[PDB]
């Protein structure tokens, strides 16, 4: 009978990002939640995700609106039989602690989820980033064993999966990340070679040294100048999966010099962009089951860069874009 | 009577746009033929955009590279008797001594009504580039909207006409009103002058409101960057050339947006004519021949008379003075 008020906190974009995002660009907001109506559910954020795409997608956002994003939530109260109280769900509810949903965009967590795996993996390795890697590598690059794969942002959420899936499929893998720590971690999880792109004497020589015969596929997470240099190291008919271009997210208006036509043409390279969401239904579930299975078998190792506290979400996003994160950046409620 | 051959050599590596001073004429009396050799006399010499890039590899003083239609004057090789017409990668020279190894004979049933110089264009390398770039790389099946840059050029003109005969909608871009009028007359559904149009995006949008299935890229650079936003989802981009940056290869303009390539999930693919060989290549040439004879593929040659005017013809073509294939008559 007693009714208790639910305070929902949200992170809103105060001012659009000029260059690198700063704390001042965000403003905490609090809103009192109305009671649930028939066919509605009240969600309580457990784990929130911060992702690179937010830096770009934030532009289409109206200043004052809530930042976009996916989160793992728990159903506190329910008046929707499909989502019973206590059930776990994935929601594109944005940066908010609590949220009322009619059940539309809600996605039930993979059934048979092991207690030993933290639920936050549903936002990374056994989630969107892991699916991005799975498809961009196996579908776009289309590796079938033996190929040499280069992956930028190798110690990131997507890159970490790419490299390990490439290894379990019999490919030689070269990874590039931003710290000596990430490089050491890459060697530990199975990368054949890895170098710190920030301290390299010569990017061309490093890539050459890592694979003198070149690369069959380059999973591009960085774009920009790094991409331009890689082209010269690609084998004839080599594929380039354009997954992201994080190096230019803060300078989309003033993009750096482009890729050389000479390399693209004479080496007859194939460059292809893609988005995770292209793969739906049965193939997507299959991919999730495989990632789950590979994690349990120890094939795909993982690490989460956990930031505790909803109030520290802007910092977690900013630092993730700056490279402080080893593995998936996740913010615990 | 001895033969004195003249050759155009690279005096100095091009700095931006090539000029006349970058070329030097050299004359040398050729030695007698040795067994298995032939003496060639250039008839038609080609000047091509790739020469602007390939010249960088040359050791200053070397003869400029290129293909030419030549006749056998003297012969000591049974495979090539005097009187034969051949295609040779002999470079910019009036006379050349070959051992017969690289010489390619023209299509066996060459029609008299068609000038031999077409063997260097529409029914040649550029024509093959158009054929394979459009049919294999863009891989059109019919009904698609195709965009072609340098539309009134050797490659571009063939792309547009093969696309049309295959049942596609063709949009072409060129740099002169004379070329735009020519493109309309030969079949292009739409054609705009990229130099005068107020907005490149608007011109592309008006030509095809629904977007583009395939973009045959002969220009690259800033032009390419703009096309991307107009490509339909999953659209194909055949990177054939990038003449727009040949004079600034070391100082490349801003690259394509990752946003367009990623969200539209575009496929960009470079290619070189040379990938296609053997029976598939010979069949393509016959198809080109048949289409020209049937009138489906009209052509125009931008002829420059005289060997000493070859540098000028090369420079001109890079600047866009040519409508159709640029060819030099010896
Ligand atoms: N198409 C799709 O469907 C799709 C889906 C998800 C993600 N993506 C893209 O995939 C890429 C990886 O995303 P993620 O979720 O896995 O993030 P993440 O890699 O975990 O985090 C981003 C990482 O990027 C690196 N970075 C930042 N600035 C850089 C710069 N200037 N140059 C080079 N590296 C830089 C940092 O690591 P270092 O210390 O190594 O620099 C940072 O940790 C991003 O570009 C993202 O947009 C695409
Ligand atoms: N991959 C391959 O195998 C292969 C083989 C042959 C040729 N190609 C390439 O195909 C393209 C066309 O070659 P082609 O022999 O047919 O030459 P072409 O088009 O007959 O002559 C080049 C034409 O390019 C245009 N142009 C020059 N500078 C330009 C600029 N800054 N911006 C836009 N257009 C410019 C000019 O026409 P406008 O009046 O329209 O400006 C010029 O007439 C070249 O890029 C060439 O490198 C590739």
């Amino acid at each position: 009978s007693p009714e208790f008020m639910v305070k929902a906190k949200s992170w809103t974009l105060k001012k659009h990002f000029q260059g690198k995002p700063t704390q001042s660009d965000f403003e905490l907001k609090t809103v009192e939640l109305p009671p649930l109506k028939n066919g509605e559910v009240l969600l309580e954020a457990l784990f929130l995700s911060v992702d690179p795409y937010m830096r770009i997608a934030s532009k289409r956002l109206k200043e004052g609106a809530v930042m976009m994003g996916q989160q793992v939530a728990r159903v506190v109260e329910s008046k929707n039989s499909a989502f019973p109280a206590g059930s776990i769900v994935l929601a594109q509810s944005g940066w908010t602690t609590h949220f009322i949903s009619d059940g539309k965009g809600l996605e039930k967590l993979l059934t048979e989820w092991p207690d030993k795996l933290p639920l936050s993996l549903a936002l990374g390795t056994i989630g969107m980033p892991g699916l991005t890697a799975y498809f961009g590598l196996l579908e776009v690059c289309g590796v079938k064993g033996g190929e040499t794969v280069l992956v930028s942002a190798a110690a990131g959420a997507v890159g970490s999966v790419v490299g390990q899936i490439a290894k379990l499929k019999g490919c030689k893998v070269v990874g590039a990340a931003g710290s000596d720590e990430k490089i050491a971690y890459l060697k530990q999880i199975g990368f054949d070679a890895a170098f710190n792109y920030k301290t390299v004497n010569s990017l061309e020589e490093a890539l050459k040294k890592a694979s003198p015969d070149g690369y069959d596929c380059y999973f591009d997470n960085v774009g920009g100048e790094f991409l331009n240099t890689v082209l010269s190291q690609m084998k004839d008919f080599g594929k380039i999966a354009i997954c992201g271009a994080i190096s230019v997210y803060n300078r989309m208006d003033q993009l750096p010099p482009g890729p050389s036509p000479e390399s693209i043409i004479y080496k007859q390279l194939r460059i292809e962009g893609f988005i995770v969401y292209r793969w739906q239904g049965d193939v997507r579930e299959k991919a999730l089951r495989d990632l789950m299975k590979w994690v349990l078998e120890g094939k795909i190792q993982y690490h989460e860069h956990v930031t505790k506290g909803f109030e520290n979400m802007p910092a977690a996003f900013i630092e993730m874009l700056n490279g402080a994160n080893l593995g998936k950046a996740v913010v615990t409620a």
